[PDB]
């Protein structure tokens, strides 16, 4: 699957490495393979969450045709929420996660 | 909804508050909740719109099962381009609005 | 249709017009007028793609209804592949491709 996450703390703020901590914990929480586990993260951005420009972080989560249950993806939020939180040290109100499926995806070689 | 904003302008060159007065914005065009429109920008970028690289923003809209249909997309847009074109110094005609589904999303 | 390309590559890194180059090889691969494809480059990130912090690059692809069929969403990342290794100093094995659906699109007149 696929982890994009965009927040608008500095890069300077972020911790260091975050994108392969993520990555394994992504793996251990979906029940994925980390090869198939690829991590994104865009900072310094500018964002509203609940009309409010505090510090926030927003993580997509993309997988083909389809993403998991209501309840699967509930349980997994949880796990990702008690993550970021310590990760980023923001409040878990500051914390969101979207889903979508995609159609297809392909590595070389 | 979700509403992300990729454009290549310098952060420099676009206005402080725009994520904000940009959500108030939606939540009216759209009629939803401030509480539950969310926007990310994302200046600085390298954007090809139409071939030619001149200043552009695309303003991507998301939400649950479906977003609008093609009349109400139609109508939704002419709003956000006129607060857009305003808000960035930008023609209409370097302004695109995509629409895409989500699966679901939660806040904490 | 849309491009979006990530990378952790720097933009000193990305070759000067490579936004204007991969339009023009968009509509040359996916058979599409060149006035509807439409490019974003978003690069200092942080990324790690099959759990990996080396050089990357994952390209974003975009039309409404279905993008492609399987066969031809093939064909056409063969040729992605060998644009982005020669303009980017990557090897195949660092590039990943993403197909998903849009719902509507529209430019202002």
């Amino acid at each position: 699957p696929f982890l994009e996450l965009d927040t608008n703390l500095p890069a300077n703020r972020v911790p260091a490495g975050l994108e392969k901590r993520l990555c394994a914990a992504a793996a251990s929480i979906l029940g994925k393979p980390a090869d198939r586990v690829n991590v994104t993260v865009r900072p310094g951005l500018a964002m509203a969450l609940s009309g409010s420009t505090e510090p926030c972080a927003q993580l997509s989560i993309s997988s083909i045709g389809v993403v998991g249950t209501a309840e699967d993806n509930r349980s997994h939020s949880a796990h990702f929420f008690e993550f970021l939180t310590k990760e980023l040290a923001l409040g878990q109100d500051r914390i969101l996660i979207r889903f979508f499926p995609l159609e297809s995806w392909q590595i070389g070689k």
